[PDB]
C-alpha cells in the first residue's frame, strides 16, 4: 500500500551476464534498485537460481537464467527465450568474463582461446542478438565490463589484456554504428575489486597491489555497480564510445 | 539527497555548463556557491539558485588572479563554511592560428584555464585533507585529447588540466579525495552549412545539453564514484573516442 | 647496416605493408624470412628478396601446433640463424555492420588479426630469452584506438593487439626484448576504392594524402634498431594525423 | 679528401633548445651525425660556448647560441642570426623545462609558475616564430620533448604533469594547423633517463625506480636522441600529432 516514486530505469528490461556473484551481482541489484526488470545469467542452473533468489530477496522483478557466453548456440537460445517470455533487453551489461593466467611461454592453447572467446567473442554474440531490440525502440545502453588490465597490461595475462583491450575497441566501433539510434555503448574498466576470485590471492601479492593504489584500498563491487547504473541512466545520454576506469587510481590515462 | 551536508564550490556558474552543474549539485542536496567574474553575474547565480529552490550563494571570483582566489576562499572557508566538492569550470578561449596568435591570447588562456587549478586546489585542499573526504572535478574539453586547429592555446590548457587531474589524484587519494576531469564535447549552450558538417562528426548526431554535462559531474560528486579518480570522462556524443 | 647479424621473421609479406617491412629490414642488413598463406606466395617472397639483393626466404607458416612452429623455427635456425626480429603483420578485414555481420566474418578477423599473435609470438620467445635480446613488433591499425562503423571485428582485434603488446612487453623486458605495436592509418595499396569516397577520406587526414607502405616500413625498421631499445609496450600511430591521442 | 655518403638529414637546418647537456646535447649530436646543420642553444653564454665546443669536437657543422625562449627579442635575434649565416631552421626540437617538486599544499607560487612557464609557455614564442619559414618551404619538423609524467601523472609533480600534458595537447592542436603544408608536430616523452636529475638521487630511491621499469634500467640520453633523429627524417613523414613514449615500459598507454 506504499507507492514509491519512479526511478531512473523504471520499466526498462535489463540483461546482465554473470550475475551470480561479485560485480555482476552488484550490477543486477543496482539496476533493480533503479527500477529495471533485471535478467541476470550464470553458467549453471544453480547460479541461475541463486540469481532469482537474490532478485526476489531484494524485491526486484526479473529472472535468473542459464547462459554460456562462449557458446553460439547457448546465446541464441537464451536470447530467443528472453524475447519470447521476458521482454526485449534495452540495457545490456556484458560482465561475463574469465581469466586463464600464465606467462605466454607457459600458456596452453586452451587458456588463450578460452579467454578470447569468453571475454571478447561474447560481445559479438550478445550485441548481435540484442541490437534489433534497441534499434526499434530507438533507445539503448550496451555496457561492457572491461578491466584495468586492458589499458595497463599485466605479466601473466597477455590473453586477458588482449581480450579486455579488444572489448574497448569493440565498444568504440559499435558506438559509431549505433549512435544514430540513440543507443550508447560504453566500457567500464574495474581495477582491483574485492571479490571471490581476488580473495584467493595471497596477502603479500595483495599488500603489494595496495601499494599501487593511490586510494590505498580495493574497491567494492557496489562501486562498479553504481557507475554502471549511471551509464544506463538518461543522465549519461551524451556519453558513448567511452571507457570509465574504476580503479582507485591504480591506472591513469 | 546524496550531497546533503556538503558545500560545493562551482567556478563560472552563471550560464551554460557551469550553471547547470550548479543546479545539479544543488538538486542533490549540496549548498552551492557558484562564482562569476562580475557582481551582476554573482547576483544572478543567487537569483537562479533560489528560483530553483536550492541553497547557496553567488560569489565574485577571478580565477586568473592569485589575490582574488586566495583571499576570496579564505573568506568563505571562514564565514560561509568549507567546500568539500570543488568544480573547476571557469575557462576562456582566445582562438587564433598559432602564426597569428597574440601574446595575451596565449598567456590569458594558459593562466585562466590552467593556473587556476593550482589556485583553486591550493585553497580547499587543507579543508578536504582534514575532513578525509573530497571531490575536485576539473571541467576539460574534448579539445585537450583531440586538438583543434586555431586552438593550440586552448588545447594545451585543457590537455594540461587532465595531467594536473592525474597527478593531484595520486597525492590526495590516501585522504579519500578523488580528483577527476570531465571533457565536454560540443554542447548547445556552450557554443546550416557547417552545422551539418559538425553533427556529421558526432555519432549521436546532436549537440549535447548543458544538463548532460552536469549529470556526469553530479555523479562524480556522489559516494558512488568514490573509487573513480585520476579519470577523464569524455562527454562528447562519440565525437572523439579514447 | 643497422640490422646486420639479425634474422627477421615478417608475416604476411607478399604485399603492401608486409612486403615493405620485409624489403626495409633487408635494406637495413637483416636476413629476412617473409611468410605467406600459399606456396606460390612464399616462392614469390624469396624472388622479391633476391631482386632487391636481400638475403632471405619465403615461408608458408604452419601455426597448427606448438611443435609445428618450433620445428619450422629450428629449420630456420639450421640454415639461417635464430630469428630475433619478429613482425606480426598477419590479418584481413571482413567488413559489415554488426547487425549484418556473418559469424565467420567475425571469427576470421579475430582469428587472423588477434589469435595469430599467440602462436608465433610464443614460439620465438625462447630464442630471444636465450639471446637476452629481441624485437616483437605487431602491425595494428588506426581502427583499434579510433573505431570505425562497419568494422567492429577489425576494431576489436586491432585493439586486442595493442593490449597483447603492452602485457607481453611486461613479461619480456627483463631480458631486453621490446614489444611494440605500429598502428598504420590509411595507406596506399591494392584496396584503395571509389573516387567520390577518396576525396572525403583525405579530408579526414591533416596531412591531406594517403600513407605509403614504405612509410610504415621505415617506422618498423627503426623500432627494430638498437636506437629503439628504450621504447616498449608502445603503440606508434602512423596515421597522417587522422587520429591523435 | 674523404667524401662520405649523405645522411637522412643532409642540408637541413636544425634548432635544438637546451643543448648543453643530457637529452638536448644528445639530440644535437644525433641530428648532426645525420647530416644536419645544428644550432643548439642554451640560456647562458657558458652553455652556448660549451655547445659550440661539442659540435666542433664531434665534427658537426652549426652553432651554439644564447636563447631565452621566454623572450620575444631573444627569439627574434637568434633567428635572424640563424637566418643570415645558416638558413631557415626546418627542424626545431623544443626541449625545455625544469622541475620544482612539491605536494600542492606545500607548493610555492613560483614553483608552480616557473615549471608551467619553462615547460609549456616555452612552446609558444619559438614555435610561432619557426612556423612561417616551414609553411613557405612546404616541409618541417616540430618535435616537443615532454615527459612520461604528462601521461602517468606523479605525486609532487602536479606542476610538471600539467605542463608536459599541455605540451602534448599543444602538439596535437599544432599538428592539425600545419599538416596541409607537410609539417609534422610530434612529442617524445622520455621516462627515467640517465641525467643530472636521476644522478642527484639517493641510490636507495634510485633503485625503487628501476623496479617500476620492465627493462630494469635507466634510459640513455642517446636513446631519446635516436627517436628524435628518426622523427626528423623522411621515414617519419606520415607520423604527426603523436606522442612517442620512450620510458622502458614504465608507462604504457
Amino acid at each position: 500500500n506504499l507507492y514509491f516514486q519512479s526511478m531512473s530505469l523504471q520499466g526498462k528490461v535489463a540483461l546482465v551476464t554473470g550475475a551470480s556473484r561479485g560485480i555482476g551481482q552488484a550490477i543486477a541489484l543496482e539496476l533493480g534498485r533503479l527500477g529495471a526488470v533485471v535478467i541476470g545469467t550464470a553458467t549453471s542452473a544453480s547460479g541461475a537460481e541463486k540469481i532469482a533468489e537474490t532478485l526476489k530477496a531484494n524485491g526486484v522483478e526479473g529472472a535468473g537464467l542459464v547462459l554460456d557466453v562462449s557458446s553460439d548456440e547457448s546465446v541464441a537460445a537464451t536470447l530467443e527465450h528472453i524475447q519470447q517470455h521476458l521482454g526485449q533487453p534495452l540495457i545490456v551489461v556484458n560482465n561475463a568474463g574469465i581469466t586463464r593466467d600464465n606467462l605466454l611461454v607457459r600458456m596452453k592453447d586452451d587458456e588463450w582461446f578460452d579467454v578470447v572467446n569468453t571475454n571478447l567473442n561474447s560481445l559479438y554474440r550478445l550485441s548481435k542478438a540484442v541490437l534489433r531490440g534497441m534499434t526499434k525502440a530507438r533507445w539503448g545502453r550496451i555496457i561492457n565490463i572491461g578491466s584495468v588490465v586492458g589499458a595497463m597490461g599485466n605479466a601473466g595475462q597477455t590473453n586477458y589484456a588482449a581480450a579486455k583491450a579488444g572489448l574497448e575497441g569493440f565498444t568504440r566501433a559499435l558506438a559509431r554504428e549505433v549512435g544514430s539510434r540513440a543507443i550508447t555503448v560504453n566500457a567500464v574498466a574495474p581495477g582491483f575489486i574485492d571479490t571471490d576470485m581476488t580473495r584467493e590471492l595471497p596477502e603479500a601479492q595483495r599488500e603489494a597491489l595496495l601499494g599501487q593504489i593511490p586510494l590505498g584500498r580495493l574497491g567494492q563491487a557496489e562501486e562498479i555497480a553504481k557507475v554502471v547504473g549511471f551509464l544506463a541512466s538518461d543522465g549519461a545520454a551524451y556519453v558513448t564510445g567511452a571507457t570509465v576506469p574504476v580503479n582507485g587510481g591504480m591506472y591513469m590515462s
